[PDB]
C-alpha cells in the first residue's frame, strides 16, 4: 500500500507518472511538494483559492490535496480520503509546519485507498545577536535575518560599515539571507534548502510570521540543511528541544 523508495523523483517515474502534492488553504505548496513541480504549470493550484481542508485539484500528472495542521490525525485522514484512488509518487503527508510525525503520516496512509511511493528524505544554543553575528562571520554559515526587525538591521549596519542591506542574499562582512514577513515561511525554507548552506538562525517564522516557538519548531523540520538554531534563553533551549523530541 505504502512503499518507501530509494530513488529520486525522476528515478521513480517508471512506477507511475502521477504525483500527489500537499497544499494549504491558499493553494500554496508544502515545502516537501514544492520541489516536485519543476517545468510544470501550477497556475491551477492557486487559481481556485481559497479552499477548505480536503479539497483536491488536479491537472495533468499532478494531484494536490489541502491538508490540515495538527492540533488532528482524524482530520488528516479525512483529507486524504478525498484523493482519487490511484498510484502516486508522494511525500509523507502533514510534515513540517503542519505538525504531524512520520508515524502519524504512516498511520493515515495505512488506510490504503491508493498506492503510494514515498520519496526519500547541530546543537541548539541560546546566543545573543552579537554572538550570532560573530559566529556567522567566522564560520561562513548563512544567517537569515528579518529585515523588518530594525534592531537587528541597525546592529548589522553598525558592525559592517558600508553594508547595503536589501532582500535576498547579501555577503558583506558575514553572509546573510534578508527576508521579510511578507513572504511565506514555506518560500523562505525552500530558498534556504536550495542554497544548500549550513545556517546559523533563530527559529524561522517565530514572531515575524506570528508563530509561537512550537509552531516555528514544527516548520523548521522542513529544512534540509544543517542549522545551528539559537533561541531566546536557556529555558527556551529546553522547550525547543522538547518540541523536537515529540
Amino acid at each position: 500500500c505504502v512503499e518507501e523508495v530509494t530513488t529520486t523523483l525522476e528515478e521513480t517515474k517508471f512506477l507511475t507518472e502521477n504525483l500527489l502534492l500537499y497544499i494549504d488553504i491558499n493553494g500554496n505548496l508544502h515545502p516537501d511538494s514544492a520541489t516536485l513541480v519543476s517545468d510544470i504549470d501550477i497556475t491551477f493550484l492557486k487559481k481556485d483559492a481559497p479552499y477548505i481542508v480536503g479539497d483536491v485539484v488536479q491537472e495533468g500528472v499532478l494531484t494536490a490535496v489541502v491538508i490540515p495542521t495538527k492540533k488532528t490525525t482524524e482530520m488528516l485522514a479525512k483529507a486524504l480520503r478525498k484523493v482519487p484512488t490511484d498510484n502516486y509518487i508522494t511525500t509523507y503527508p502533514g510534515q513540517g509546519c503542519n505538525g504531524y510525525t512520520v508515524e502519524e503520516a504512516k498511520t493515515v496512509l495505512k488506510k490504503c485507498k491508493s498506492a503510494f511511493y514515498i520519496l526519500p528524505s547541530l546543537g541548539t544554543v541560546s546566543w545573543n545577536l552579537r554572538e550570532m553575528l560573530a559566529h556567522a562571520e567566522e564560520t561562513r554559515k548563512l544567517m537569515p535575518v528579518c529585515v523588518e526587525t530594525k534592531a537587528i538591521v541597525s546592529t548589522i549596519q553598525r558592525k559592517y560599515k558600508g553594508i547595503k542591506i536589501q532582500e535576498g542574499v547579501v555577503d558583506y562582512g558575514a553572509r546573510f539571507y534578508f527576508y521579510t514577513s511578507k513572504t511565506t515561511v514555506a518560500s523562505l525554507i525552500n530558498t534556504l534548502n536550495d542554497l544548500n548552506e549550513t545556517l546559523v538562525t533563530m527559529p524561522l517564522g517565530y514572531v515575524t510570521h506570528g508563530l509561537n516557538l512550537e509552531e516555528a519548531a514544527r516548520c523548521m523540520r522542513s529544512l534540509k540543511v544543517p542549522a545551528t538554531v539559537s533561541v531566546s534563553s536557556p529555558d527556551a533551549v529546553t522547550a525547543y528541544n522538547g518540541y523536537l523530541t515529540s
